[PDB]
């Protein structure tokens, strides 16, 4: 049944709750972003109001064929009324179209639902600075102190420098980048920009990217693989067998593959710096795992929460085991005693 951490008290609303059938008492279903564990259940047969960003609404119409009459896109950073309740959508710094949602309950309670997010100090100057938040529904994906990772900027500088050096040393090398969802577009777009190429990809992935309102996108991507020297493949294909196979397909145009797997966290992060990352190599194929995250590190999460000073935290991730729930509750209490709220 629908878990309590997907329901907004004092309203008829749910958040990211499309896989439970008709949730009794729900008058409006919000969707924070277009990732499959969150939209699971939606299709052209859905007949209740969906509230989302404009980009998420484009993906629902074009990829899932949800009918237009049930898609209710909202602008960001704008007070809107939904079924009698004031709401605001804020940029979550996750994937394209991802939002956090502020609910202003009739009784005076204010609720923030982060959806999935990567906390940032810029959020401390949004509409969140303007009133107190009582309850926080928090993306706790990486809520443990082992989870450190570099800035997105540091990771893209490493990728651009590695790719540019490899292709200038060997003009017959191909660059491949893995993907299985929206998000992390800066990785393949920044590498193609430094090389003077478009990114080549499948018709399905090209359609997805054309839903994202990314400026000048027609200048950056293509379905013509032959003209491109940065290719996107399914993340599953980013291994030695899948890559050797791909290289056969290119008909002797290339003699070397340099591949990137933008993972979340990997336990080389506890030891190794970004400067010190090395690939796995077999023959003329090399694979780099790069720690490009679209979720908060531990420290980023902690700063946001100590700034916000909520009265109550409701975790939305890692909630399925008693040891994970107890560990997170211990960190929340540490943060509150340290900061004095
Ligand atoms: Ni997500």
């Amino acid at each position: 049944t629908c878990p309590f951490y997907k329901k907004i008290p004092g309203t008829g609303f749910t958040v990211d709750a499309f896989q439970y059938g008709v949730v009794e008492g729900c008058t409006a279903y919000f969707l924070t972003h277009f990732h499959s564990d969150h939209y699971a259940g939606l299709s052209k047969h859905f007949t209740f109001p969906v509230y989302c960003s404009e980009i998420t609404g484009n993906l629902l119409k074009n990829k899932l064929h949800v009918q237009e009459q049930y898609i209710h896109p909202l602008p960001l950073d704008t007070e809107c009324i939904v079924n009698g309740v004031k709401v605001v959508l804020l940029d979550a710094n996750h994937c394209p179209g991802a939002v956090m949602i502020l609910f202003y309950l009739p009784n005076g309670t204010v609720i923030l639902h982060t959806g999935d997010f990567r906390a940032d100090p810029s959020m401390e100057r949004s509409l969140l600075a303007d009133q107190k938040v009582h309850m926080l529904y928090l993306d706790t994906t990486y809520c443990s102190p082992e989870y450190t990772f570099p800035s997105q900027q540091e990771v893209i500088r490493f990728a651009i420098n590695t790719a540019f050096e490899a292709v200038t040393l060997n003009p017959h090398a191909l660059v491949v980048c893995g993907t299985y969802s929206i998000g992390k577009e800066k990785v393949f777009l920044a590498i193609a920009d430094v090389l003077g190429s478009k990114v080549g990809m499948s018709q399905e992935k090209y359609k997805t990217l054309q839903c994202l309102n990314i400026p000048e996108i027609n200048s950056l991507i293509t379905t013509d693989m032959c003209s491109s020297l940065v290719h996107l493949l399914p993340m599953m294909q980013i291994n030695f067998k899948g890559l050797q196979s791909h290289l056969k397909k290119c008909g002797g145009k290339y003699n070397q593959i340099l591949a990137f797997r933008p993972t979340g966290w990997t336990h080389s992060n506890k030891f190794t710096r970004i400067a010190d990352v090395i690939p796995q190599t077999k023959g003329n194929i090399s694979i780099y795992g790069i720690p490009y995250s679209e979720h908060s590190s531990y420290l980023e999460m902690k700063r946001f929460v100590q700034w916000l000073k909520p009265q109550k935290i409701i975790p939305t991730v890692n909630v399925g085991t008693w040891k994970s729930r107890s560990t997170m509750e211990k960190y929340f209490r540490e943060w509150k005693l340290e900061a004095g709220y």
